[PDB]
């Protein structure tokens, strides 16, 4: 039973201030990296900040550097996320997640927190679709610091809940995922293949990497894949 949860999303005013929490149980907090990840309504997802098991490696994403501070209790088992000069694009779900050290996947999410304040770096196809039992690829283009330079991680994210390990280390499928589901990767670009699509699968799918240039994680804008069926279409000869 690993959990995470957020808690203290609400509605603040621009230039106003918050303080995420989220909480641990389950494993061995202290011996993990933590991240905090966003989703603003209706958009992709957005890496903001980590921190390694003893805080002594910080990173942040350039649009919240100098205004966010991320910061951990390893005795209360908890992760916590500082917001100031808030601005309406931080108008988002924030999700907590933890970093497995030997890939840098991000194997347990969170459920999320709200927070209404009151352009991907990798690219995706928008949307993706297909009849059942078809095969359907979907595309991840980067450049040479990202996907050229790091191994790339795939996340689905079923409509109504937190995102979900899908793919890791370009190929590798994390127990719970089957072989329907494969990930590959060459030169600046990296595909998730899934053969067999059943309805269960309409989804959205991002791609992640980290960034040698950027010093941060980078998604894609995410891929909402649409598993159709039949189609009554009238031809005409």
């Amino acid at each position: 039973q690993v959990t995470l949860k957020e808690s203290g999303g609400g509605l603040v005013k621009p230039g106003g201030s918050l303080r995420l929490s989220c909480a641990a149980s389950g494993f061995t907090f202290s011996s993990y990296s933590m991240n905090w990840v966003r989703q603003a309504p209706g958009k992709g997802l957005e890496w903001v900040s980590s921190i390694s098991s003893s805080s002594s490696y910080i990173y942040y994403a350039d649009s919240v550097k100098g205004r966010f501070t991320i910061s951990r209790d390893n005795a209360k088992n908890s992760l916590y996320l500082q917001m100031n000069s808030l601005r309406a694009e931080d108008t988002a779900v924030y999700y907590c997640a933890r970093q497995v050290g030997a890939t840098w996947a991000f194997d347990i999410w969170g459920q999320g927190t709200l927070v209404t304040v009151s352009q991907s770096v990798l690219t995706q196809p928008p949307s993706a679709s297909g009849t059942p039992g078809q095969r359907v690829t979907i595309s991840c283009s980067g450049s040479s610091s990202n996907i050229g330079s790091n191994t790339v991680n795939w996340y689905q994210q079923l409509p109504g809940t937190a995102p979900k390990l899908l793919i890791y280390s370009n190929n590798q499928r994390p127990s719970g995922v089957p072989d329907r589901f494969s990930g590959s990767k060459s030169g600046t670009s990296a595909s998730l293949a899934i053969s067999g699509l059943q309805s269960e699968d309409e989804a959205d799918y991002y791609c992640a990497a980290w960034d040698d240039s950027l010093n941060a994680w980078v998604f894609g804008g995410g891929t909402k894949l649409t598993v159709l069926g039949a189609a009554a279409e009238n031809l005409y000869f």
